[PDB]
């Protein structure tokens, strides 16, 4: 990973504080050394260091999809990437614990459209941000050609069509 995109994690990092810190001060949330939810104090001013610092590996993981791998068809590829890995995670540690069947055992494309926008959601947000940027990625006529090839084949069969009446 270069540096340059070291530079981009940073700046998604700031601006992440940056627009959480838009809801904090639309919600008049205060900073304190207790944690608690109800009496509004909070050590980061809800969130916890760690509850902020576990954001930090997905995005990774996404930018290393995306480069080893339009736009709403990359924005829906990072949703699956996200739902995959959640599915993942949680049919794993459900093998372990024993847990009971969720309702989110199907595939992506038998899913409702609520957990679309879910999925959608941060992919544009970090769509949003790749694109400010300027950094462009991506995946990495036709009747004629169709009628030429249908020309060659009606050709091919008249040639067995020949063979044929001479047989």
């Amino acid at each position: 990973i270069p540096e340059k995109l070291e530079y981009f994690i940073n700046k998604y990092a700031e601006h992440s504080h940056d627009k959480w810190s838009m809801d904090k001060l639309a919600n008049g949330w205060i900073y304190g050394e207790i944690y608690s939810d109800s009496s509004k104090i909070q050590p980061l001013m809800l969130l916890s260091e760690k509850e902020k610092e576990i954001y930090r590996w997905p995005i990774k993981e996404s930018l290393k999809t995306m480069l080893a791998w339009d736009l709403h068809a990359m924005a829906e590829m990072m949703a699956e990437n996200y739902h995959n890995i959640w599915a993942k995670k949680k049919k794993l540690e459900l093998e372990s614990k024993g847990g009971g069947n969720h309702p989110l055992l199907v595939p992506y494309d038998t899913l409702t459209a609520k957990e679309k926008a879910k999925d959608r959601e941060k992919a544009q947000d970090i769509f949003k941000f790749l694109q400010i940027s300027g950094y462009v990625v991506s995946r990495g006529x036709x009747x004629x050609x169709x009628x030429x090839x249908x020309x060659x084949x009606x050709x091919x069969x008249x040639x067995x069509x020949x063979x044929x009446x001479x047989x």
